[PDB]
């Protein structure tokens, strides 16, 4: 019996479970486990010499193609790292979250089931001294290195989850291996790196199962863009991937595939699809070796569609040459010919892409420099910045998709200056307001997911943050302005070493500002400041890259961008998540913020207070008081106003984001303890501590 | 774009995720939040005369019916506490959860939203010091009083919980009013206490929506009993609710009725059912599809319910809207009862097929009769279910709080006796600990009663546990699963150390079987982890007593019975549900988390605690040993399984004979998280760890019924 709660009945229902995952860590691993202290114990090249060995070592339950599983488990790392998305940074590696449903059982990870399987006594072997994510992802590196292809590099940390992501949306679709998601070649629904469900970039076959290779390259670059990779590293990366292996496919694998793992029978302990879509054949004449075949293969012969046994459609080569040039997977005494997926012909048939394959061909030291850059990067994209990157494979070159950090060439500030700087903070023009909202746009950009985001390094002050129009430019350069004289005042007037960078005064000012909204109601609060962060440069920012982290709707802000497809609301617990918060936090936050006044414009929406900049629990006290009646606005598809009742006296104003917490049953009831006569001094504390956390997140220091 | 999580792809997956609510408390208040604490401070009597002043407050919003909101805080006192069910405990207004969906959205809570919000200021003044779930059913008692009517007591004490349960099946149908559970009345599924799912007990028109007073009268016994309910106490809380309000429904049952709270406009801050007569709009009121109040004073506590329904004959009727509705034949009744909100009208009584169920049903009949020949009897009876009703899911009597609680205690509450003699020292613990483990008594006998005592603890209505030595007494002691005639000689031999010790002391110390049944379980994981080279001290709190058969009923205790019972590796051939969901669904009412439950289960195949001293699931080869040896050997890749809930374990060469276990071991290795927890502990550096999760485990389970000294 499986019950039907309230997520299977109302489909515009808040999924809040998503923050739920954030106040507790699932899993039997000690609740203050530190993976990295763990993984430095870890003897890396003995891991890998035991790896080198399984690459070869043929298990009668599961027989390696050509004798080897190098391809088998490059592919299982690509689909690891493949499912990554730079609209909310999710999907990834990072927490080998494809063990579990739904994505374990996705048909395009058909028998990955199986790859893992044969890593399990690794796994035992060196238990939590290497996490899943972490071998998965080594497993990868270890068979291009066998096959005769030195790595770019490799970092652990990855720290293993022990549930599925639940605050992912992996498309409108109901179904696998079918899409709803675009209509044209280059279109297809707005974050999402897949133009099919199910499956991780692109239809195999080509869009929508037609064998169009010049419109399959468009999805292509269009996917491979929005999993943040360009022409180049796209081309390289599915080049050098197809350098290996072969597709599985004996005949029509809709008709020739079990149960997958998570239907599949209490028995088969784990593993499931027990053919994989219809296409069969290798790539190149020696699948087992890194060379220049896949290249040689695809330009140095026409190649033309061809429906197979399955009805799926694959390329198979005009010339005779090729014929029976490559061994059979498992039969010796026998043969097969390359074949070519419509995603192949793609990169030969589209314009810039042919260029690009031309100058491979052409240098096959450009092309060896590209995969193994792309490689790296596909593998640890979502890592964060290198001070996560563990281990001595970690290469000494930092790229910049990890928004590297400085040192800090000088002495950290104590206590007495810490309170010295907040002093001249407050006493200078800057108003709580603004204190507030510059340290909050400086930290709100952090997401979990990839890492990314964060106050440390201080690139709110560079583009393309400092021009963001959620940041008000104009008004923000005035803080930013005010935060570096002090900075200059400060550094020049140390008699040692000791200096301040302007991303800690940013947060420290924050935390100022937050401590004086608090003095203002009559609490006495003292916010925990860690000093240490330092001030990226431009150099060392890819502005582009950044575009990923602005934000479509800000609820600290009551900010939401005029043409956005879900409820500001939805919107709002997805970007909540990615800020690590529970239900409970968002709420105190929200609140807390809104008796600020930290507004967009400085509008009032949501402000139901007549004491800005004082921290109390008014928001909640009059959002709750049904002496109030909400109405949408007359023209404005934004804004509600409050109006007593039916008395008409028009008092409040408000948005989605305001009204959700008296709208959402589990919401509604966290804000009717903060609307009570003794919880107050409960909804500061909560506020704080919140307000804490998010300014603490981008410090991986402290681990 | 809603993210489907897996049901909607595998339906037949693990719910997990009942037990993850086990790893946290989500809401605001604090981790040591201890709500006995703070209740213990709130000034009862001053929260009743806010109640009763609210009682005649009409709000603008939400006018109360003859000006008086009595009998709507009845109806949301009784919903609150009406979803109660015996098979697992769950349900009743312990939490209050009826504040969140899906219940708060069933039909048959329509307009209970608008109740629970006229309580907000008094739940504001008062802040944490008063649960929602303690105030909506002081809300009933207040308007109960203010009505004419005394009632046993109060007792606070119910927490709130900030999500709905995801652990309560409501019913199997996918929809609303409609069923799956029942072809003939009085045969509905088992374990259910509604026939109907989105209802609370039965069909207020009659099964399936016919009016046959007859077959209505089976399923309200059926589903009463479900909820502990006799016959006696069905009728009296029947008739004594439905002796005050009136229905509402002057249009159609199925069209005024605006989208429930869970899909109202935000504007409307989760009020919903946004009905074209309820709200603001002098005169006709509508929730259900009925109209007509049951007695002429809906407002006063009388014997107009029985009255009017003994002495009179009813006859079916298809009101406005096709709802069923029971009108008289005489006159003498017509235009007899003032409207709800225009005192110049007159409205004529009505009874639901429900009601007329109790007068058609012989048995129910000699009770209405005995109530009215005795009105004593049925205001005592009223008031004693009522009472039991509101209060059957708080457990014990220690968890009872407040100044009106009755110095009276049920037996229903399974009372527990107090001590009377000194508790021993941490060196009569050891010296009785050691005794215990020279005895004839194996690990292995002193693991399966230790557990079988304290499984019996459920979280939802707090029954059961270690504490009272209930295992002993009927019926629990001739319980198949305990097995009556192996228990009885572990429980003799400690009942003959329990003797000695006591007639060997110097003073009044002396020390319980219920404390001696832990103490011995503690002694012999103690002695299986040495066994593996471990050392370790489980924490001992001495403090239980002996619970006499005085203490005890019986009947009800039948309901603590498991169907199937993980850690014995104990299933009833005859169950519905998979083995696992059963586990699944039981590891949660022992407040245990997907790592605690996976840590228990593989220490105790370690062990051998499996009924019959069966060898399914014992992958080791030494037993009575706290080892990891059970997920070691469920990951070896080397065995292929097949079906026999038993299941062969194979190895992969030639054919072979090997090991064998039921669905219960395997889920472990099958799904997918609770294999990457199998993986964690079937790990070379991780057998020490298991260990101590395995200890705190069994130290927690030890301890669940530990209210008496929180
Ligand atoms: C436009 C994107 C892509 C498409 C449509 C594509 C698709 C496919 C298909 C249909 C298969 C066969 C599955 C099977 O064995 O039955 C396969 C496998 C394979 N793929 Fe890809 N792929 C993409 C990119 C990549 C990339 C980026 C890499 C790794 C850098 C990679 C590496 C591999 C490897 C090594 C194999 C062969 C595995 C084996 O023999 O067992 N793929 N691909
Ligand atoms: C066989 C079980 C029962 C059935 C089918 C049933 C029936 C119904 C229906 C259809 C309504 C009208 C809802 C509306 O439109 O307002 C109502 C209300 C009412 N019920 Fe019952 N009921 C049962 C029992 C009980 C019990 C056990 C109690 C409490 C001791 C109770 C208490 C009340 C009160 C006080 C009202 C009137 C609410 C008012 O004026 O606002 N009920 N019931
Ligand atoms: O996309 C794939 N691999 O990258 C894929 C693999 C197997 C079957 C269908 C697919 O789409
Ligand atoms: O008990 C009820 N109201 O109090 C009730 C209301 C509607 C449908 C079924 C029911 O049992």
């Amino acid at each position: 019996k499986r019950p039907k709660s309230n997520q299977d009945w109302w489909p515009s229902k808040l999924n809040l479970e998503i923050l739920d995952q954030n106040a507790r860590d699932v899993g039997p691993v000690e609740d203050d486990f530190d993976y990295a202290e763990e993984f430095q114990k870890l003897d890396l090249e003995a891991v890998k010499s035991d790896l080198e060995e399984l690459m070869t070592s043929s298990q009668d339950w599961w027989p390696a193609d050509y004798g080897h599983y190098g391809p088998l488990f490059i592919r299982m790392a690509w689909h690891s790292a493949g499912t990554y998305r730079t609209a909310d940074g999710r999907g990834g590696a990072a927490g080998g979250r494809q063990r579990f449903a739904p994505i374990n059982s996705w048909p395009d990870n058909a028998n990955l089931d199986k790859a893992r399987r044969l890593l399990l006594p690794i796994k035992q072997k060196y238990g939590q001294k290497i996490s899943w994510a972490d071998l998965m992802i080594l497993a990868g590196n270890v068979a291009i290195e066998s096959m005769g292809f030195k790595t770019f590099g490799y970092a652990g940390g990855r720290e293993d989850a022990f549930e599925e992501d639940k605050a992912v949306n992996w498309g409108p679709e109901d179904e696998f291996e079918t899409q709803e998601r675009f209509d044209e070649p280059g279109e297809i629904q707005e974050g999402l790196g897949a133009s099919v469900m199910g499956l991780i970039y692109v239809n195999p076959e080509g869009p929508d199962g037609n064998p169009d290779p010049e419109a399959s390259a468009k999805n292509i670059r269009q996917t491979f863009d929005r999993m943040a990779m360009n022409d180049k590293e796209t081309a390289a990366l599915i080049a050098g991937g197809h350098t290996f292996g072969k597709v599985h496919g004996a005949d029509d694998p809709e008709e020739n595939l079990g149960p997958e793992p998570e239907a599949a029978p209490i028995e088969q302990q784990g593993l499931g699809w027990q053919i994989t879509a219809g296409i069969e054949g290798p790539w190149t004449q020696s699948p087992t070796e890194w060379d220049m075949g896949y290249i040689n293969n695809l330009l140095d012969y026409e190649w033309e569609p061809e429906k197979g046994p399955g009805g799926a459609w694959q390329w198979a080569p005009k010339s005779e040459e090729l014929k029976n040039s490559v061994p059979d997977a498992h039969d010796p005494d026998e043969k097969q010919t390359p074949m070519m997926l419509t995603t192949d012909i793609a990169l030969k048939r589209d314009p810039d892409y042919r260029e690009v394959m031309e100058t491979f061909q052409e240098n096959p030291m450009e092309f060896g420099m590209n995969f193994a850059k792309a490689w790296y990067k596909l593998t640890h994209r979502d890592m964060g910045p290198p001070e996560r990157f563990l281990g001595p494979e970690v290469p000494d070159e930092e790229m910049i998709w990890q928004d590297p950090l400085p040192d800090a060439d000088y002495d950290l500030i104590g206590d007495e200056e810490i309170a010295e700087l907040k002093e001249e903070i407050l006493d200078s023009d800057l108003s709580v307001s603004q204190l507030v909202k510059t340290a909050w746009a400086s930290a709100s950009t952090y997401r979990d997911s990839d890492k990314r985001g964060g106050a440390n390094g201080a690139r709110l002050r560079l583009e393309p943050q400092k021009n963001w129009e959620v940041n008000e430019p104009e008004q923000l350069e005035t803080v930013l302005g005010t935060l570096e004289n002090i900075q200059t005042e400060f550094n020049d007037s140390r008699s040692d070493g000791t200096q301040v960078s302007l991303a800690d005064l940013i947060v420290l000012g924050g935390n100022a500002a937050v401590e004086q909204a608090a003095a203002n109601a009559g609490y006495d609060v003292e916010i925990p400041f860690e000093p240490g962060r330092v001030d990226a440069g431009p150099e060392h920012t890819d502005a582009p890259s950044f575009d990923a982290l602005k934000p479509k709707v800000d609820g600290v802000r009551n900010y939401i961008q005029d043409d956005i497809t879900r409820p500001a609301e939805e919107v709002l617990v997805d970007n909540a998540d990615l800020l690590n918060l529970t239900a409970s936090e968002l709420t105190a936050l929200i609140g807390g913020m809104r008796s600020i006044g930290a507004n967009y414009q400085d509008t009032d929406l949501g402000v139901f207070t007549d004491e800005p900049e004082t921290l109390t629990n008014d928001f909640f006290v009059n959002l709750l008081d049904m002496g109030t009646e909400w109405e949408p606005a007359a023209d404005s598809e934004h804004r509600y106003k409050g109006l007593d009742r039916d008395t008409g006296e028009v008092k409040w104003e408000a948005t989605r984001i305001d009204l959700i917490f008296g709208s959402n049953d589990r919401l509604r009831a966290i804000s009717e303890v903060y609307g009570s006569a003794d919880a107050e001094k409960k909804l500061v504390h909560d506020f704080v501590d919140t307000w804490s956390k998010v300014m603490k997140l981008d410090r991986f220091d402290l681990e």
